[PDB]
RNA sequence: UUAAGUGAAUAAGGGCGCACGGUGGAUGCCUUGGCACUAGGAGCCGAUGAAGGACGGGACUAACACCGAUAUGCUUUGGGG
């Protein structure tokens, strides 16, 4: 889903990816005691932080 | 009845033949791996950090294969359904 992060600024870029690594921080709080129903939302959230960490590499040469 | 004479059978265990089992992995058939070559490519990598490794990455992960904090994967151009 690159298409919409390609809608977006190098601000908002870095704003996203603070949000996201925090998410990732409150799953692997979630997954140790006990709670997280819905276990493949760990990889999405790898895999959309490896996107924007391309997609900035790119566009700033 | 008494004398003189002749005397089988009976296996604690063993042998030979036969019948059935146990152990053990020979023989037959088979290939997932090898051996000797032919024709074609290629004949170097490295301070822009190598060859080879250590330690890590999975919902559960001891091991092997893959990958490197963007970690069982990211973008892009083509094929395929």
């Amino acid at each position: 889903k690159v298409k919409e992060i390609r809608e977006l600024t190098t601000a908002e870029m870095l704003d996203k990816e603070k949000q996201l690594k925090e998410e990732l921080f409150n799953l692997r709080f979630q997954l140790a005691t006990g709670q997280l129903e819905n276990t493949a939302r760990i990889k999405e959230v790898r895999q959309s932080i490896a996107r924007i960490k391309t997609v900035l590499r790119e566009q700033a040469n």
